[PDB]
């Protein structure tokens, strides 16, 4: 309680608020949960708190939005296929500064709040990188004011919960609403039906879309607040419903409320399936019901051609891009505009963001499909094609190659769209997600699009909110910094850099330290409770946490713990700095290779953590269901951040930002985002390693050669063939046939051209490391120069590069 | 506002409750509905005084419970697949004596309660007189203190919604919960395992039942409010939950949570589909782990010698009545219990209630199924019938047939169990619904039964809860009888018979019949704004409303009908006492002659309304999606109550009992409840017509042979020949032949035999009418011997005769 106590950015514990609060949870317990203190569980508990919470957020969700109904701004609208919001209580009351007082409140009932706050169940609506940007953008547009709405679907089943069996992972349901949801409002009352299927009758007001199949998309609002700042937005999420012999009849009502039932697992990767088309035009096609609604209801052909100056639909990878089509589909067919003057508006409607490279990454449905499910948008699909094209051919007369590399339509057996090509053409801003990715886009990916239209083309570096990410998850060392340069850096991150003038104060380092230590028991006490697994608390923590993807590259790192193991037992006497290895994250289910390398971590942990010789030294533990609310207690425990993708494949990443701002170093390519932080710390400050995208390029254009790598250095011949041979697997000799494979003859990502100057990079790393106070001191210029990463700035940009709004910090009444 | 103040039954409008409920009101409308007043609809107005109302409720329910399991009495389970409840708001206001003060404070808020009350689903979870039984016997046993809990399955879909299109019945799928239900609360943390499929091994601790499949059965509870007593009991239904390539697995959990779907929509008729199978025993079986670990929590080989102290089961028809081989299962295989001392327990903590007559509607699964699914339950019914054919054998030694007839194992080309004779087997009480059905199946259906265990064999007449079918839709009634005899009759009624003193009473007279005028007006005014049909309401309101079903005759009332149209159109300047004749009821979908019945209703309408020289003098409607709340709306305004069914079919009635107590008079057979309450009133206060028993058993011993009737009655004749000939259906001229093929060939319910007596009881009926002093008197003498017929008697005579256990009227603090 007293750390609790003491820490001041937790707010004020008023003596008025504190017995309201506590009155309001028995309140609670007894009228909503319908129980008594004899019987009420931690559980129980957890609830009374959660709705006690929750009442203090209905006034100001209930007058922010009466404020935008008034005032009438440009509305934001973010339609996203996940949002990976993680837990809501302790944010909620950051955002609201009612973490000291309910911290009090629950104390005098004898129940301790952290304990409580560990039954909630994590909102895991996304996938990984892209769903979690999602999140920390619906905070910062809170935070800065806007008058924003997420628009997405509300998946009865998440990203699925990871068991790890026999050393494999297992998937199981994320059954997340169980035991309810209470943050979120049923809005049963506007709910709006959605069509499929059907076929085009073309008349003499134009065209009709007939003989449809209707499903229904019920909306659930969830508050979003803003910090400190009386702003409360909203996320609406769609949930199927099936339209208004006969048992059959009632259960097969389950097809079409199959559209929300789960999210696809698929990181970085394609997966073609009509369902998920399924849920990406329902999500689009009840989305834009409530624009237009909302739109008409605003101030007042007056109508449509304002449009653009009251709305902007920001569209988060091509998973929404039917929105592009189906406007055009209301302005037409429905609102009776004429197709310029409805184009005019859409491409200043709209705008785009793309965050991948891999080409299999890249949405690119089958015509046969789009025919079939939603033939009017692939008549305008076809329209939008050919009116692009004719710009095309005007622009660069005879470039007949240009106008096939160009067109939304794909050749092939199968014709297909692409869905990218389709929202350049249909949007008036096109970003990357960091500066190297951006400049990619131009460069290589989209070239000929930038060539014919370069003021399309920007760049917004990904973000992070230091609300979860800092005084939520760390507040220790959110503490520490307040204590130096006040609250005013938690909305407004750049402050960090008044830090740097402590880089030499004897008491700033000692806490800094000190910090880092106390999140590194906290979080072996953790895992010793939960999953009774024992780690040193002496040792580095180094820890790899994301999905698990060959680009990612966890593979080189399995590489170098077996060099660390290896170099031991050749020389047992040599002194060496104690690591505790953690890599964890989900693969796919049906991604193979990334089952083996999931596999492959545990079995070497298996032979690696059994041997005396090695003892304490070296440890290596996969972290079982990597997910939001396990990086907040595992990343500000790490001492080393491993972000090693192969240069040019991380779009940006945000994993990288998390570990920097919670005071970790890091070991890296010149990579997405990591070339950015590098540059604010300074590189010294960093373990920059590794081919550059210039070296990568190089090497494609000879041909990567695996077995040089193999036949010129030693100590990774000596790793490949215990791998081969069985030592890792000693029951199944053959089991990882298929991971040497792959890195002898089919590596698209270069393991073995890294190795060399990863592994002495790592000593680079141990050496610093044993000298505390300059790993400190180099902590501690990390963490002063983090401000860049904040989600903020971010969304400072779109708003005013792209949304045309001006961010505010004003707080409301 | 003002009947609604003057109607003192409604209790007191307290100035502080007023100003509390108010407040609450609004704090409802804000905090829980997160609305505001000026978006807020009636809707939001209706949900915000439920859960004010549903406050009132919550400390009263904590007590209960608390008290129950303090005190440690004896505990009733009443299983039931149906339990049909209609709408919660009122009934839970008159039970708390907050309808007055409610009222008021809504009234103060510029609303009306009547039309908030309007906007409440009914709960439909039933299909019509044994569900709705269900229901009353709730209300009743928390009226008289006991401490019993219904148990029953959660269907997401009722009852289906009848719409009429074109004539014909039309089903869709009633959504209940759309808006939500907020009378009940989720109980995710008692969630319990039911099993299915599986095998059983015979080891050397008994029986193992393995491999099984798993589905969870999640609890939803209820309140159920005795009258103005503080009691509060619980309904606790279950619904189903699936178990803890990817995405198809995770859709397929759909299959297991398929068994709370929907409610089977058949009455007094058996389909054997192995998905209500599930249902029975997935009820069955969750509920029996609750009543298990309540009687281990209890009191203390020294418990289940007292199980039948402190437990009973009622089996609500033999659809619960794998309750019987469920406890031995548990009981044996579990506990460990050897079989006598098992069996023992389970015949007295058991007892079974009969509700039909007709062969077809009696449980007989294929023993294949039950093998399948439910293996050791097989098992256990095969042990059960060689003991309890042993017993047969021993006391009728050599009668070889009585074995074979009262086997729980039935021959054919598919073998199958009668649940039936498993229940009389297992119980130590069989009951049936109404003097002449309990009678009849100790004579016939159950007679071998009835001669090896005759103490076994007993009577509980039906009845209705006066709150519901008196106070709450008929409160002009219900005041103008507490004006002269107090309250006391609302749980005592059978002080109504106070009323007999009032029969020549000028002011009584003139008020039962202005309450009846004033009721037909407010149901003409209902029917005019919600499905804007008309109706003259000076006419004598003839009212035939209960399912579609050839045993109860609706054909007889449709013969009748044609009768008066074509006596007018014979002689039109002739007087005849104008009526309204309305019939309404479900069919099952799948019951084709049920369904051809609802067309020829409408199409005798179709003839009869429109044509001039008939005029207002006659109208025929059909009433549409007949269900409990509009039952509370039709009966009080009733004059003639027709209750048809062939002598013998209906085995008691309640809607008979309904009319009964709302002022209408009867028409009807001897059969069912009618006899007893011609009994009651006195034959001369009822129109009893037809064969009785006796006769329509002489009929079927010479051969029923329609062509007799046709041919002896000439005004029969001449509507079979308009019928036949498309005088009702001219664009489809043979339309009717089905109904006219079995009316003169297969009519297994002798519709042509009563219809001579059936007409001349309807002259007796009108010749009444037309004096409205005596129609009323008679009226009186009904009203005033109806209190036998209150469900407090029958619920009282289960408590006392069945389950051991004393009913009291002694209020909770
Ligand atoms: O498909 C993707 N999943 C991601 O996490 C991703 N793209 O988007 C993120 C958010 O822009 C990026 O930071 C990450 O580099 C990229 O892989
Ligand atoms: O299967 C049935 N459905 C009914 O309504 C029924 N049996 O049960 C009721 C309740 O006992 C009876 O009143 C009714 O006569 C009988 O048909």
């Amino acid at each position: 309680q007293e750390k609790r106590k003491q820490i001041s950015v937790r707010g004020l514990a008023g003596v008025e608020n504190v017995t309201e609060l506590k009155k309001n949870f028995n309140r609670h317990l007894h009228f909503t949960l319908v129980k008594d203190r004899n019987v009420a569980t931690p559980r129980d508990y957890y609830f009374a708190l959660a709705h006690t919470v929750r009442d203090h957020l209905v006034g100001r969700w209930i007058r922010t939005q009466q404020h935008y109904y008034e005032k009438d701004p440009k509305r934001i609208y973010y339609l996203s296929l996940e949002f990976y919001m993680g837990r809501t209580l302790q944010n909620t009351m950051v955002n609201l500064a009612l973490e000291n007082a309910c911290d009090e409140a629950t104390y005098q009932l004898g129940l301790d709040m952290e304990e409580l706050e560990e039954i909630e169940e994590d909102a895991g609506l996304g996938n990984g990188g892209l769903g979690r940007l999602a999140a920390c953008f619906l905070d910062s547009m809170a935070t800065l004011g806007l008058a924003a709405y997420g628009y997405g679907i509300r998946y009865e089943f998440g990203i699925f919960n990871q068991k790890i069996c026999g050393g494999w992972q297992m998937e199981e349901a994320d059954d997340w609403l169980r035991y309810g949801n209470p943050w979120e409002k049923a809005r049963p009352e506007f709910t709006l039906p959605v069509h499929f299927y059907g076929r085009v009758e073309h008349t003499s007001q134009g065209a009709k879309w007939v003989d449809t199949q209707v499903v229904l998309a019920m909306p659930y609002d969830t508050p979003v607040p803003g910090y400190r700042n009386n702003v409360v937005n909203t996320m609406r999420l769609w949930s199927a419903k099936a339209p208004n012999g006969y048992i059959q009849a009632v259960l097969d009502r389950n097809l079409a409320e199959n559209i929300s039932r789960v999210l696809y697992p698929n990181d970085n990767f394609f997966e073609g399936k009509e369902l998920r088309l399924k849920q990406e035009y329902f999500v689009v096609a009840a989305t834009l019901q409530d624009i237009i609604r909302r739109f008409k209801s605003s101030k007042f052909r007056t109508n449509f051609d304002a449009f653009p100056d009251k709305v902007a639909i920001q569209l988060n990878d091509t998973h929404p891009s039917l929105a592009i089509p189906e406007l055009m589909r209301v302005l037409v067919d429905l609102e009776r505009l004429d197709w310029d003057k409805a184009w005019e508006v859409t491409v200043k409607t709209c705008a785009y963001t793309n965050h991948t490279v891999i080409p299999e990454a890249l949405e690119r449905w089958p015509v046969h499909l789009l025919e079939t499910l939603l033939p009017r948008h692939l008549q305008i699909i076809y329209e939008i094609n050919q009116r692009f094209l004719n710009r095309v051919a005007a622009a660069f007369p005879g470039d007949v190659d240009r106008l096939r590399r160009m067109s939304l339509v794909e050749e092939g057996a199968v014709k297909r769209i692409n869905m990218a090509h389709l929202c350049i053409a249909g949007s008036h801003a096109v970003n990357g997600v960091a500066r190297i990715h951006s400049e990619i886009l131009k460069k290589t990916i989209f070239k000929d699009f930038y060539e014919l239209e370069p003021h399309k083309f920007q760049n917004k570096t990904n973000g992070i909110t230091p609300r979860r990410w800092l005084v939520l998850c760390n507040p220790g060392l959110a503490e520490i910094i307040a204590e130096r340069i006040g609250e005013e850096y938690i909305s407004d991150l750049d402050q960090l850099r008044k830090l740097l003038s402590y880089v030499d104060d004897e008491a700033f380092i000692r806490d800094v330290a000190k910090v880092k230590q106390e999140n590194k028991l906290k979080f072996a006490a953790y895992l010793e409770r939960e999953y009774k697994v024992h780690i040193n608390p002496n040792s580095l923590f180094d820890v790899q946490v994301k999905r698990i993807h060959e680009y990612k590259r966890q593979l080189l790192n399995c590489l170098h713990v077996i060099t660390l193991y290896n170099r031991i037992k050749k020389e047992p006497n040599k002194f060496v700095v104690p690591r505790t290895v953690m890599i964890g994250g989900k693969a796919a289910p049906g991604y193979h290779m990334a089952k083996m390398i999931i596999k492959l971590i545990t079995a070497i942990g298996d032979v690696v953590n059994h041997d005396p010789v090695v003892g304490d030294r070296l440890r290596v533990i996969f972290l079982e269901n990597y997910r939001v609310s396990l990086a907040e207690k595992v990343i500000p425990a790490a001492d080393l951040s491993e972000q090693i993708s192969t240069a040019g494949t991380e779009a940006s990443g945000t994993g990288n930002m998390k570990f920097m701002l919670n005071g970790a170093l890091t070991i890296g390519t010149m990579d997405g985002a990591n070339v950015e932080m590098a540059e604010e710390a300074g590189e010294e400050n960093f373990f920059i390693f590794g081919m550059r995208v210039e070296d990568v390029d190089r090497l494609d254009q000879r041909g990567y050669n695996a077995q040089e790598y193999y036949d010129r250095i030693p100590e990774l011949r000596q790793i490949i063939e215990q791998l081969s041979s069985g030592f890792f697997s000693p029951k199944q000799p053959d089991l990882f046939k298929d991971i040497v494979n792959m890195l002898m003859h089919h590596d698209r990502f270069k393991v073995f051209a890294d190795y060399e100057e990863y592994v002495k990079c790592q000593e680079r790393v141990s050496a610093l490391y044993k000298n505390p106070r300059e790993w400190t001191r180099m902590v501690i210029r990390n963490i002063a120069t983090s401000g860049k990463f904040s989600s903020d700035r971010t969304i400072a940009q779109y708003a005013r590069e792209i949304w045309g709004v001006e961010p505010s910090r004003q707080r409301l009444p």
